């Protein structure tokens, strides 16, 4: 059994936007369920629980220590590792934490790390071991170091890319060749006629997709903006919008 | 007018401490209105509003742009700023930030700081003026640049110290000589020997009430150590332990 489990599915700013009164942020007040809290994962496969990212600010009310084996991380801005200051001064075993060798880390997470254990740096390409999970790291195309990842077993292949902006050749081509049945993707702007810097529009999306071909793209990392836009427009077969809360099986 | 709200009473870690089984853990567990969020307040003066730090995670839920004048920052440590990076992108006027004159911020709030407008730095011992309010920073001993408040109306004052252990000379004699009716003091742990470096225990704070005699002291930053210890001993008169949510008018 490998599941995903989708926490957050916006950016920093969130929807609702603070103060924001459009027809997205205005939906996401009155119907929490549309609300979009940053972006982030819970991966569980057979009894092992790992966390992707930890932009979250309550995981010390969601879980407890060693109710959950590691931490992936895909980088080191605020919006992907501001939960761990609320964690690491917790009472427990050192909680595992994987992801890119940032050397700076965020503020002084490094410098006083608690239970936090930072030591587990991955490498691009090279496959490690969750429990039986297969993860190979996938560099992206964003304004710091950032992971993505390939998640495998027995054949099925989970991709979670976020945050990125059009991806790199040797991860482009990776994917293609390792094709992903589901693909978690940044896709933060409504489609533009310039692919933005730091995250894909959906133009830039549908046309990754065409080289990789996964039968199942779920596009996370929703700005407020791109919302509005998928109330009145229809993605195209093959895409589809995450939500916070959102199960997917394999 | 003037209201004090504690909004947070804790430090980084909080109580409860995560997966601590401690009594004042365990308690605030099992009775939320034990628990401890960062130390924070919020200033109310006839109609005007200071929010005094930004450690809480849910501003963007109790606020709306607009619904308050200011912040007033007593230094950059994350868990007394982590509250602003869910504000920085929202739509509004920009929100003046009082505070020290720190170079360096936290993270990308000064490189990116969307409505935030960060250039109200103040100076030690220079008073300014919010909505009629007198504010004066108080250099405070930290691992970084901060300052506590004196906050003085016509018959009114009120002294918020926190994060600090022991006072400056010229601040501790500026308290002496500026009676505080109610100070506000960051008390982290229980009666110790000796220091501590970064935050007051309960030792330091009795010192220094011995000089500055404000008949009203309420403890903040509370560890969960010292909740534990608080749980079997009392606090002499005119000390008392602050509470998230706690009005002080
Ligand atoms: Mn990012
Ligand atoms: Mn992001
Ligand atoms: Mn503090
Ligand atoms: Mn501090
Ligand atoms: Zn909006
Ligand atoms: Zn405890």
């Amino acid at each position: 059994s490998l599941t995903l489990t989708l926490t957050g599915t916006g950016g920093a700013q969130g929807v609702p936007a603070w103060g924001c009164e459009c027809a997205a942020c205005a939906r996401a007040r009155r119907s929490p369920q549309y609300r979009r809290q940053p972006c982030s994962g819970v991966v569980k496969f057979n009894d092992a629980i790992t966390l992707i990212d930890a932009g979250l600010h309550d995981l010390a009310d969601r879980w407890s220590p060693g109710s959950f084996q590691q931490f992936l991380l895909t980088h080191y801005h605020m919006d992907h590792v501001q939960g761990l200051f609320p964690l690491r001064w917790g009472v427990g075993d050192p909680i595992p934490v994987y992801g890119p060798p940032d050397e700076q880390g965020c503020d002084d997470l490094f410098k006083h790390p608690g239970l936090l254990d930072f030591s587990h740096t991955v490498e691009p390409f090279v496959v490690f071991d969750l429990q039986g999970l297969q993860v190979t790291p996938l560099p992206l195309n964003h304004s710091k170091l950032t992971f993505g990842y390939l998640l495998e077993t027995a054949h099925s292949r989970v991709a979670w890319l976020s945050d990125t902006a059009g991806l790199p050749e040797k991860t482009l081509k990776f994917l293609r060749n390792n094709q992903p049945q589901v693909m978690v993707m940044d896709c933060s702007h409504p489609p533009r006629a310039d692919a933005p810097r730091n995250h894909c529009d959906l133009n830039t999306v549908l046309a990754l997709n065409q080289v990789i071909r996964s039968p199942r793209v779920i596009l996370t990392h929703i700005s407020h903006q791109f919302d509005a836009w998928l109330m009145e427009n229809a993605l195209p077969s093959g895409f589809e919008v995450g939500f916070d809360g959102m199960e997917i099986g394999v």
